[PDB]
C-alpha cells in the first residue's frame, strides 16, 4: 500500500473531493453550502486528490484553468486529523508538474491572508491585495512554473 | 501649437500631475490627501501628462512598473472641463507604446467597477474581483501588449 495521487473528473474521485470539502468548509467552518459548491462544479471539472489508502482520501484541490496559460488551484483543504504533516504541500508540488505538462506556465492562488507565508515558501508572491470577499481578507498570488 | 504628451520625473511635469490629482481626487471627490498621495510619490517616479498647450495639462496617469515585465498604469484622471472627448484614451494608447519600448509585455489596471466596459473596449479583461478597498468596488484587469 503506497500513497497515491489522482487527477481526474471520475464519479469516485469527484466524490472524494466533495466529501473533504463538505466536512471542512461547510460543517467544520460554517460556510454556506450554496457558497462552497458552485457553478464550476460540473461532471467535466477535474480534481486533484491524495490518498493514503484507496478508502482514505486526505487532501484535495480543484483545477481551474484560466486564459493565457495561467492555472488557478482552488478549493484547497486537508482532512483534520492529517493537517500539519506536509501533505497539502506534496499535493501542490504534484499539481504544478501536472499543469506544466499541459502547457500552463504560471500558477495562481487566491489565498486567505493567514496563508501568505506558506505560499511564499512554495515560491508564490503577492500581486494584488489584501482585499475582502465573502467577509474575510484575501490576497492574489502568482508563481512562474518551471 | 500642437497637443503634446510628456513622460518624465521632472519638477514641472511632476507638478502638472499633482495639480490634476489634487483637483479631482482630493477636492472634487473628497478623498483624503494622505490617501491620494503616497509612498510611491518620490522624485524618481515618472508620470504621463497630456498638454493642449504648455500651460494647460488636461489628463494624466502614473507609471508603476511591477515584476515580470508587467506595467501598471495608476492615478488616472482628467481635468473636468475636458472629460468625455477621448483624451484619456489617447494618453493610454501612448503609454502602452512607451512601455513596450522598454520591454514590458503586459498592461495592468486596478480600476473602479464603473469603468470596466471602458477598459474592455481598450482590450483589457477582468482577471480578479470585484472586491473592495478604501470603501468601494475594484476589479483587477490585464491586457497583452503588442
Amino acid at each position: 500500500n503506497a500513497m497515491k495521487i489522482i487527477f481526474s473528473a471520475s464519479p469516485a474521485n469527484r466524490a472524494a473531493a466533495y466529501a473533504l470539502r463538505q466536512a471542512v468548509f461547510v460543517e467544520e467552518r460554517g460556510i454556506s453550502a450554496d457558497v462552497e459548491f458552485d457553478v464550476k462544479d460540473t461532471d467535466q471539472c477535474e480534481y486533484a486528490v491524495l490518498y493514503l489508502q484507496p478508502d482514505l482520501p486526505i487532501t484535495t484541490l480543484r483545477l481551474e484553468p484560466q486564459a493565457d496559460h495561467v492555472m488557478r488551484f482552488g478549493r484547497v483543504c486537508t482532512r483534520k486529523a492529517y493537517r500539519g504533516h506536509g501533505w497539502g504541500r506534496q499535493l501542490l508540488t504534484a499539481a504544478e508538474e501536472w499543469a506544466t505538462q499541459r502547457g500552463f506556465t504560471h500558477g495562481e492562488i487566491h489565498g486567505e491572508l493567514t496563508a501568505q507565508r506558506f505560499y511564499e515558501l512554495c515560491g508564490y508572491r503577492v500581486t494584488a491585495g489584501p482585499y475582502d470577499e465573502d467577509g474575510a481578507p484575501v490576497v492574489i498570488m502568482h508563481k512562474q512554473l518551471l
